[PDB]
């Protein structure tokens, strides 16, 4: 094949776009609706507008190259239309960058400045509140900014294959939304927020959480705990310039002490707990022959798709809270009891990668005595711009610790964070316990990787048993639907409905789709926890020093009496009822 692109030849055996094609050769074509390997079929948005000679505007993203093909994409008649679109955009975009959420990181904006583009008509709503959506308790939506690109809709059918994401008919409009314009969370929707993610603009964002975590850190009586996710110390500092695959643990211990926070403790220890009563539930299921298999019950968004798609699953999920619900209760309970707290007025925030983890926290039932085990989770997003709106250098600031007692972690729960973590760190614990052992040989490399389903077969106690681990919520459906979940007799699944695990989750800092081809985001955020677990001393859950204390001096034996009825949470199916 013979290209010339703006006067240069190439000869190329290629079949690919002509987008991809100019990229790999250093020719900047824009794109807006192009993500994910698709665009917006329906209503395309012609960003990627380049010139072929003798058939005229094409969109780049979606044709594929030709022997013969003469393209030009900077040429008059190419800019003019592009800006065109551009000021179409702008009439129907509040465009307004000062308050808004994506002032720093927005594609439009950047495509806006790119081409000089201006509305023909300024679109000022007197009344948002008909464009605004904030019933649900983990995702947002500000119709204002839709640009109708078609990210959010193509993300989730990729990652999900839910379609809860859906264009709609508005009284003769076109908007995207829930089904029949319902509240996301009473439909099949996951609420793990990968439409977030693929959003260009701030047209989807997270359910804000900030006003209840300053609210409580200005109350004079609330004692105001904070606790990180495994994946926030492997993120979080893109949003503050210091690259990928930053290790930035030390500097959110500090600046969440200069936030005002009056205990810092880590979500880690809370995935120690977690892994402490699940690999003893493993045990249990393995030396009763059953039942098989056990899920892991930690990712909302795959309950979420247990409860909407396979609710026939939900009594093989493990009993254990997730982190940061275990964490939460042992918060109201044990840590009172170890610093002369009253309960009521512990009041305990998360930092997570997830919108999800909103809903959990807001569960009717994830309470005891009438006590929240979560009051309030904000995402790596909102961390960041806490941090910003109070002015703290946090690329400059100095390492500290966190609080001990519920803040220690081993290494197998700093790497829950990536898609099979939990399997890895699980077996750390159940081989441990099922062998009466402390085996050397810790490193389960077959269950990582960014492989969408990964299945190991593992020796406990001189049993086999197969386990595997299902990466990402399409990943679910393609195992149950085809039936992979009978070719064999598995024992215990984990299942994360983002791919890549909660390194990738709904929650995260959003990444420029050409940053996106220079680095691979899901792997080098892994990389940071693989690289803490590789330098700690204590790589099981059970050696972890803190949560052994806790254990001997409150909770007693995991899995059983006071730790089972405290620190688990069943789901159940709805009984059967006609009609449907
Ligand atoms: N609860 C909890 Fe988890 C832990 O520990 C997080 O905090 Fe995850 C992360 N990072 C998130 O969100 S949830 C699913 N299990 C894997 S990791
Ligand atoms: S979405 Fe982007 S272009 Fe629109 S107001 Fe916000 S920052 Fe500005
Ligand atoms: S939250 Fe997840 S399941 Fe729901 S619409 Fe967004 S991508 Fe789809
Ligand atoms: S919500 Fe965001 S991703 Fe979805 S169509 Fe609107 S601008 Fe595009
Ligand atoms: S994989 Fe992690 S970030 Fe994604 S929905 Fe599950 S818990 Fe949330
Ligand atoms: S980027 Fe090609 S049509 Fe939208
Ligand atoms: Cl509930
Ligand atoms: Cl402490
Ligand atoms: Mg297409
Ligand atoms: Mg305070």
């Amino acid at each position: 094949k013979t290209i010339i692109i703006n006067g240069v030849q190439f000869n190329t055996d290629e079949d690919t776009t002509i987008l991809k094609f100019a990229r790999d050769n250093n020719i900047d074509i824009s794109a807006l609706c192009f993500l994910n390997n698709c665009n917006n079929d329906i209503n395309k948005c012609e960003i990627c507008t380049v010139e072929v000679e003798g058939t005229g505007l094409v969109t780049a993203c979606d044709t594929l190259i030709e022997d013969g093909m003469i393209i030009n994409t900077n040429s008059d008649a190419v800019n003019e239309k592009i800006k065109s679109r551009i000021s179409q955009l702008l009439d129907i975009h509040e465009f307004k960058c000062g308050p808004c959420n994506r002032r720093e990181n927005c594609e439009f904006l950047k495509l806006v400045i790119k081409y000089k583009a201006r509305a023909s008509k300024p679109f000022l709503p007197k009344d948002k509140t008909e464009y605004v959506d904030e019933r649900s308790k983990s995702l947002t939506v500000d119709r204002t900014k839709c640009l109708l690109c078609g990210r959010c809709v193509n993300a989730c059918g990729k990652n999900t294959e839910t379609y809860a994401m859906k264009f709609l008919n508005k009284n003769g409009k076109t908007i995207i939304g829930a089904e029949d314009e319902k509240c996301f969370d009473d439909t099949n929707c996951l609420l793990c927020g990968q439409c977030i993610i693929a959003c260009p603009v701030a047209a989807l964002s997270e359910k804000s959480h900030m006003d209840r975590v300053k609210n409580a850190l200005n109350a004079p009586e609330k004692h105001v705990i904070v606790a990180m996710a495994p994946s926030v110390r492997a993120s979080i500092g893109e949003l503050f310039n210091m690259g990928f695959g930053v290790d930035v643990t030390g500097k959110i211990y500090t600046a969440l002490r200069q936030l005002g926070f009056d205990k810092i403790f880590d979500i880690n220890f809370g995935a120690d707990m977690t892994i402490m009563e699940e690999a003893t539930e493993l045990v249990q299921r393995i030396e009763n022959n059953g039942p098989f298999p056990m899920f892991t019950s930690c990712c909302p968004g795959w309950v979420r798709q247990a409860e909407n798609y396979y609710p026939e699953l939900l009594n093989n999920l493990s009993s254990a809270k997730s982190p940061q619900q275990i964490f939460g209760t042992a918060s109201k309970t044990y840590y009172p009891s170890i610093s002369g707290l009253d309960p009521k007025n512990v009041f305990t925030v998360t930092v997570m990668p997830c919108t999800t983890k909103k809903f959990e926290a807001d569960r009717p039932q994830m309470e005891k005595d009438g006590l929240r085990d979560i009051d309030a989770v904000i995402t790596t997003r909102e961390l960041a711009k806490m941090i910003k709106d109070a002015k703290i250098p946090f690329a400059k600031l100095e390492d500290s610790e966190a609080d001990p007692a519920m803040g220690e972690y081993s290494g197998a729960g700093a790497i829950f964070g990536a898609t099979g973590g939990v399997m890895e760190a699980a077996l750390r614990s159940a081989k441990d316990f099922a062998e009466n052992a402390e085996l050397e040989d810790i490193e389960y490399k077959q269950v990582r990787g960014l492989n969408g389903i990964k299945e190991a077969e593992v020796e406990i106690n001189n049993n086999k048993y197969n386990v595997a681990v299902i990466n990402g919520a399409s990943n679910l459906f393609k195992f149950m639907k085809s039936g992979m979940i009978n070719e064999k007799q598995y024992h215990f699944i984990e299942v994360m409905a983002c791919h890549g695990g909660c390194v990738n989750g709904g929650g995260q800092p959003h990444v420029n789709p050409k940053d996106l081809e220079k680095v691979d985001i899901k792997k080098v955020r892994a990389s940071v926890l693989y690289n803490q677990d590789e330098h700690l001393s204590k790589r099981k859950s059970h050696e972890n020093t803190a949560l052994v204390k806790m254990y001997q001096n409150y909770f007693g034996k995991p899995g059983e009496g006071r730790a089972h009825e405290i620190l688990h949470f069943k789901y159940k199916k709805s009984a059967w009822s006609h009609p449907q």
